[PDB]
């Protein structure tokens, strides 16, 4: 009965800023406006994005930025407030464009977190930002510190915790408390940079967005749904490189939690982070796009699912070729792989030849062009339906979202997301998961309730036996076993209580 956090970015370029307008879409395409009262209840959180972090290592601005317009753009989002007592303005530091390996401000976020003065300049620094500009919480999104610098990254987390705890006493919000939150990755490959210490990188926070959607691109050889909910046997599959996180676990014990290859989910993700020890299902936040990603030179027979295509992965779009039919804000953007919702719904009832598919096992809808050999891959009201349930029949903390701008004009899937959690007249008791492929790895995490007789002192124990012994029940995975679970390695655990 916690209310689901309902968290939605709001991303602005520092040109859009810099001539910031109300009035004139061809320049401010979503000002804030557009977030009506009846929005602003809606949502919980507006992550404001992105800031940075500067060659001298604090949170700031992008230098271009005009920063009386910044202000009031920023005033304008907390003023949201006055609609809504329990929405909170966030602000976010990074993004894939600043903090990507290969990323402008890579270095920075690297050399942020090295050591304890960096760490409390930094931590100070985000502090300083929140309160300055008015902001109700700190939100890093670094895509992503690897290995060696989460420690640091860590660290740094611990760090502002304090600091913002500190600050919620002095400013007396114990009511609305200041938080901090990260973008997480929603997918093995980049999660397996610090996924050995989820329970340390989310001990701090008060949720963790997962970026469950990307999951398939142009960079993808096979076409896929980039944020199917459930795995669908005909799909591709992946190497899940979990397994080779440094866990320190038994090939048993990688092999139960990781199989592979698998399908690339959103129930993967959250079910992976449900496999960590300390890592409240609470506090994961499930993230899910507002945008479809469109690729070309599909082939029919699937609806252009799980096809061969000739799209460019590169960015920016190595192209001037504006191939999505009937997408204008693409030619606005000048990329015809990635469309908003809201231009998505325009295409579909303008008659360009697109039909609306469903699959029903990854629970999501896919556009296919037979004309054109085009693919699209997104989601709406619908499969927000199967992912709330979701959310709720998990207990997760709640859903992010990418962005506020792509969503219509009415703001349908912001409504879709609110009745579904929490109107009073809409039921889903009887909404259908499906059989869509889950991700039934087991962890430390995840182990099953079951029970077993004790394990006795000097009792010798065949392959396959079950015994209790300090909490956990445990198995053989051999013969003539005559030690005890924890001291003798030839013991599986394999449940609890
Ligand atoms: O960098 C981004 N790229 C698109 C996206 O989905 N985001 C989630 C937060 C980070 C942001």
């Amino acid at each position: 009965s916690t209310r689901k956090a309902v968290i939605g970015y709001y991303f602005i370029p520092t040109n859009q800023i810099n001539n910031y307008t109300e009035t004139d879409t061809s320049v401010v395409p979503f000002p804030v406006s557009n977030i009506t009262p009846a929005k602003a209840k809606q949502l919980t959180h507006i992550n404001f994005s992105f800031l940075d972090i500067n060659s001298n290592l604090e949170c700031a601005w992008d230098p271009a930025t005009n920063d009386a317009k910044a202000r009031d753009v920023v005033n304008r989002l907390t003023a949201l407030k006055a609609h809504n007592p329990s929405l909170r303005i966030m602000f976010s530091i990074g993004g894939w464009y600043y903090s990507n390996d290969l990323g402008v401000s890579h270095a920075n976020y690297v050399n942020a977190v090295k050591t304890p003065a960096s760490r409390a300049k930094f931590a100070q620094s985000c502090v300083r930002i929140m309160k300055d500009y008015g902001f109700d919480g700190v939100d890093i999104d670094w895509e992503y510190p690897q290995a060696a610098e989460v420690d640091g990254f860590i660290a740094a987390l611990q760090e502002i915790r304090t600091l913002l705890n500190q600050q919620t006493i002095t400013d007396g919000r114990q009511a609305l408390p200041y938080q901090l939150t990260i973008a997480g990755a929603g997918g093995a490959f980049f999660l397996s940079r610090y996924y050995s210490k989820l329970a340390q990188i989310v001990a701090p926070l008060d949720y963790i967005n997962l970026m469950t959607y990307d999951l398939a691109g142009p960079w993808e050889k096979v076409t896929n749904h980039q944020a199917a909910l459930f795995g669908d046997a005909a799909g591709p599959t992946f190497y899940n490189a979990l397994r080779e996180a440094n866990l320190g676990w038994s090939w048993e014990e990688l092999t139960r939690a990781f199989p592979s290859p698998f399908s690339l989910t959103v129930d993967a993700a959250v079910q992976q982070h449900l496999m960590m020890e300390g890592v409240p299902s609470a506090k994961i936040v499930m993230g899910v796009p507002f945008y479809g990603r469109a690729f070309k030179g599909v082939s029919g027979g699937n609806g252009g699912q799980y096809s061969s295509h000739s799209t460019p992965g590169e960015d920016p779009y190595p192209s001037t070729d504006y191939w999505l039919v009937g997408c204008e804000e693409c030619v606005r953007d000048k990329d015809p792989r990635i469309a908003s919702y809201r231009q998505l719904e325009q295409m579909l009832q303008g008659n360009y030849g697109y039909q609306r598919l469903w699959n029903d096992k990854t629970k999501t809808p896919y556009l296919y062009h037979a004309q054109n050999g085009l693919f699209v891959t997104y989601d709406d009201a619908e499969s927000f339906k199967y992912k709330a349930k979701y959310i709720k029949q998990q207990q997760l903390g709640g859903v992010m979202f990418w962005h506020l701008g792509q969503d219509n004009r009415n703001g349908d899937l912001l409504a879709a997301l609110d009745r579904y959690f929490n109107a009073a007249d809409y039921d889903d008791s009887q909404l259908d998961m499906g059989t869509g492929l889950r991700y039934t790895g087991v962890g430390p995490g995840n182990l099953p309730i079951m029970t077993a007789p004790a394990y006795v002192p000097g009792t010798t124990y065949a392959q396959g036996a079950l015994v209790s012994y300090q909490g956990y029940v445990w198995q053989t995975k051999w013969g003539y076993i005559t030690s005890a679970p924890g001291s003798d390695s030839a013991w599986l655990k394999v449940g609890r209580v």
